[PDB]
């Protein structure tokens, strides 16, 4: 019970490119964000807040490794003022913006960290393939893409394993397995517990010059039921089953959940139902398959308009069986094997 509360979480997120810091209170909150020097100081002051077990907690979820915050000291500074002070590991440019109660969080004032690659797209938030033929010409660039991050944990299991922690584990052992690829090169949209919206991850495949983009992701249903694997891509005009475009629907909200402030594309389409298809098959000798065929709904990660993309269901992590699955190594390999196998039965 958190009713008479006004912050009711607090929450760091640490991380190279920025740290996050969101601070979850019951009305929106009045603040006032300035620096301080000898040392560097970023402070912020809460308007209408009671200090609490919560803020006073604060101070311990620093951790040794933040680039950013070297420490945080919170103290009532006021009848009606609580002041936060973070000592800095460098110099910042902070930027603050406040979220509207949605996705179950109440109101949400974030502040990001940014230092004074990946930096250069978040923040001008305000190409393509290259020529000749991919594997022959020049290495597949492939761009992969683990599904959310930060403030946005993914679908949670059952016994609580969070779809943005797999879904990382699963991308670096596929990462790891391209760089022995002479054949392949590939990038990360991150490569860390951070949030990134959706329109950067495309972005991020736009500038780095992707052939194939691969998005992965361990969603979640209502009902425990349903598991197995699955792999879509995407569709601008209606999607082919009620689940796929339920999960286009959860997927889309990422933006939301972690909180931010045409004819060639056809084309583009049927080279990903060819990827697909090539993702599929090998997945199918390793796991249930959700779904037979590839499918197809409006998934805004899947948007870029040269790049073949895909999004790959490892696997449903609200089924209680896929959940222990997905912390395994051994099916986190298999599944990372089976797109790499996949990627390579595509060129050829
Ligand atoms: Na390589
Ligand atoms: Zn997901």
């Amino acid at each position: 019970f958190q009713g008479h509360m006004q912050v009711v979480a607090v929450r760091v997120w640490p991380a190279s490119s920025y740290t996050r810091v969101t601070v979850e209170s019951n009305r929106q909150l009045k603040y006032k964000q300035f620096a301080l020097s000898n040392p560097e100081r970023v402070v912020v002051d809460i308007e209408d807040v009671n200090l609490n077990s919560v803020l006073k907690g604060m101070a311990a979820q620093i951790r040794a490794d933040d680039p950013f915050i070297k420490s945080a000291r919170v103290g009532q500074f006021d009848p009606q003022t609580v002041r936060m002070v973070f000592e800095l590991k460098q110099n910042v440019k902070p930027q603050l913006f406040a979220l509207a109660p949605v996705a179950g969080f109440k109101e949400r004032l974030v502040m990001d960290l940014y230092p004074a690659p990946l930096l250069a797209l978040l923040e001008d938030y305000n190409s393509g393939p290259q020529p000749g033929k991919a594997g022959r010409d020049r290495p597949i660039v492939i761009m992969l893409d683990p599904g959310h991050g930060g403030e946005d944990s993914g679908a949670v299991g059952k016994y609580k394993t969070r779809e943005k922690d797999v879904v990382l584990q699963i991308a670096r052992r596929l990462r790891s397995l391209i760089e022995k690829e002479g054949n392949m090169k590939v990038y990360m949209t991150r490569n860390e517990d951070i949030f990134i919206p959706l329109q950067v991850r495309v972005a991020k495949a736009q500038k780095q010059r992707a052939d194939l983009f691969v998005s992965i992701h361990a969603d979640a249903f209502t009902s425990r039921q349903p598991s197995g694997s699955s792999v879509f891509a995407l569709s601008t005009k209606g999607a082919t089953s009620t689940a796929a475009k339920y999960l286009a629907q959860t997927q889309n909200a990422s933006d939301l959940i972690g909180g931010v402030s045409d004819m060639v594309q056809s084309l583009t389409i049927a080279d990903s139902l060819k990827f697909g298809k090539a993702v599929l098959n090998k997945l199918g000798k390793i796991n249930k398959l959700h779904k037979n065929q590839v499918e197809q709904a409006g998934f805004a990660v899947l948007k870029a308009p040269d790049i073949p993309s895909i999004l790959v269901e490892t696997a449903f992590i609200s089924n209680v069986e896929e959940e222990r699955k997905l912390k395994t190594a051994t099916f986190q390999q298999e599944v990372a094997e089976s797109i790499l196998a996949g990627i390579k039965a595509y060129f050829a």
